């Protein structure tokens, strides 16, 4: 349904084991408030487990986002997730440098924030 | 002196800006005891600093390592540097799979641990 | 196979959701070193996922433990897990107060340590 | 003045000793805005302190709360206390299931968040 | 200034660093960041300044405006909820509020708190 | 003593507290904790003392022996690996090692570092 994006290493299933997981990415609608989430304007990175999707972070050209909208598990409605203030970084593209803003989901711990930052740094070409 | 290894993103120079940094790698001598830190048996990932090197983690084929003895040029404040218990992960060699052990330096914070894990996951062929 | 012990609340499967999980408990052999893990002398609290068991903490009458021994996923051998230094607490029993030592597994984060402490405090009768 | 609610274990008086403490509960006034903090609409879990009360979390039927206004007797250093985004969890009522929202006080550390989650999980009928 | 100890340049070495202060316009909202009403404590970096914390007489601040010459990624930085502390001054006690920048890690929050406690006459 | 700021007794209030010092026998192993060779900084608690950190001239310590009158759960407490810092004294610079007690949280580690940096003449 959606494409693989950022590889990470989660602990488990046993103690002191690491398992590789591909975070997937999907287009999503974000905005300054829930009802401003209309047109797709961001890319969300998420993990999938049996119970559904867990979103870790969003990338966007826009710097004023605060909320993102996602489909619920099994087309059963809508979910809204609150965002942290963004960090700015610059990518290298065929059109020149492109400024991006990285938003973590509120309530993401620092280990997982770091895994997103490192896998992004290693995967996308940076200016 | 040594090769670039893992790309990461550090905040700075100011608030909410991310800047790319390549961690580098060098061979180093680790051991189950401080006296056993003799011959190179691990790869250290480090950030260059003004007047030294800050090591984040070691990668080894060996289990049960507890200490590393880094060269004086690193500028460590103690002769021996202590390791955390290793994380086991499996790489994809041309010869099949190979089990590796990742040892964080004691005290490394969770954001930086995560950045190493995500950059490693995105940079090396896994399974 | 083993009995339910400590209820906790893990985040997921979606963002900002909590799911109740019963940690289970099993007798295990612990000791000052791996080969000293012979007779059962501790109780281990663990979570089960598809890939196997993840141990969070041990309880014992003994205060000098450093290692614990566990069966591998699917009777495929033995696992050894390193322990943090213990904390002492006192329970209330039909034989009077009983001193216990709680050992977290090395590499357990503070959120999960707290969940063990709180669920223990609420589940066992304390002196 | 108020009833005991959630048992936890705090380290002290000295290193490596755990002492039981009952967090207590009282009704409190929360709101989406500071001005809306009017009538009691949440339950606060707190630790009694010499000269005040330290609130760890609020439980509410309501979503979208952001602030609480605690009584002067709590000894808060600011008029309004800010809440984290809530965690959703489901209790088992005689009437069926009931969705509740758990709001940690902003800044509560991970150990103490975990102790609240584990004590709650062990103390209330869940699902 | 507030003296702190940062690890580096090698592992397990501590180097003393002075956090410096600059005036700062903060506010309940970004649009209200119009006039200097706080002191921002920062670490000088190659190419800029990283702000750790603000001190103010006001307890309702949420956003701060920093100079782009800090090497910032955004004009505004969000603040954590403030903590109250009371200084002992010759003109009597004075109530202040300490704000960490949003997301500052706990080691660095602690260093500001400890440096403040040892540097300023408190009560 | 090292002054720090603890939160409480209510939310978002900061209260100044002096960490006091006592002599401490530490060692590479518990059995080697035979003679005072470190200074332990502690917070006084109802019923005891909670040690946060040790200072020593030695860089190889791993365990510390505390008095049971501290209200401890065990005689010995493990130490984190030390960090080196250099004090500026009239008799010249002197190298010291700072050890946190195992598991001290990062806020409290930071408070010790910041208080130390502001209290002691360093370099
Ligand atoms: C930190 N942490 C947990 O608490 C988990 C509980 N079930 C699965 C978990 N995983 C993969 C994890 O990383
Ligand atoms: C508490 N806990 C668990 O139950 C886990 C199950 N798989 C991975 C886990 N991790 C990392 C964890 O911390
Ligand atoms: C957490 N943290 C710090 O404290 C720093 C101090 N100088 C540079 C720093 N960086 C890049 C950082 O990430
Ligand atoms: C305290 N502090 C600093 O001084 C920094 C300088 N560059 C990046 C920094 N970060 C993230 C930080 O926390
Ligand atoms: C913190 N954390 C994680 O990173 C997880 C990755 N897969 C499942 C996870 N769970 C349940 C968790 O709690
Ligand atoms: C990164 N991550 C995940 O992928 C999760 C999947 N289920 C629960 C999760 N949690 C809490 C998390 O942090
Ligand atoms: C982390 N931490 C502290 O800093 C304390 C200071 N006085 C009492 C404390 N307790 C119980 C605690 O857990
Ligand atoms: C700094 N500090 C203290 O002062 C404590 C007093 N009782 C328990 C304490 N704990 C866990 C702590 O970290
Ligand atoms: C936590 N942390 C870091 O990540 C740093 C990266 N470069 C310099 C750093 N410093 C001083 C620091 O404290
Ligand atoms: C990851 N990392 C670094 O690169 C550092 C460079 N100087 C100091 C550093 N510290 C404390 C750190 O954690
Ligand atoms: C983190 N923490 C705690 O958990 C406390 C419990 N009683 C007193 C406490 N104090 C002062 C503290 O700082
Ligand atoms: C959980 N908890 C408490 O009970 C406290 C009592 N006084 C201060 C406290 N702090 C900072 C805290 O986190």
């Amino acid at each position: 349904h959606h494409s693989a994006a950022l590889e990470v290493l989660f602990q488990g299933p046993g103690n002191n084991e690491l398992s590789p997981v591909a975070l997937r990415q999907m287009s999503c609608a974000a905005g300054t408030t829930q009802t401003a989430c209309t047109d797709d304007n961001a890319l969300a990175y998420y993990n999938t487990t049996k119970g559904g999707r867990f979103v870790l972070a969003l990338l966007s050209d826009l710097q004023d986002l605060k909320w993102a909208r996602f489909p619920k598990s099994d087309g059963t409605g809508t979910i809204y997730t609150e965002l942290e203030p963004p960090c700015r970084f610059v990518t290298d593209t065929p059109k020149g440098p492109k400024v991006k803003y990285l938003y973590f989901i509120k309530g993401l711990n620092n280990l997982n924030r770091g895994m997103v930052l490192g896998s992004l740094a290693a995967t996308v070409r940076l200016q």
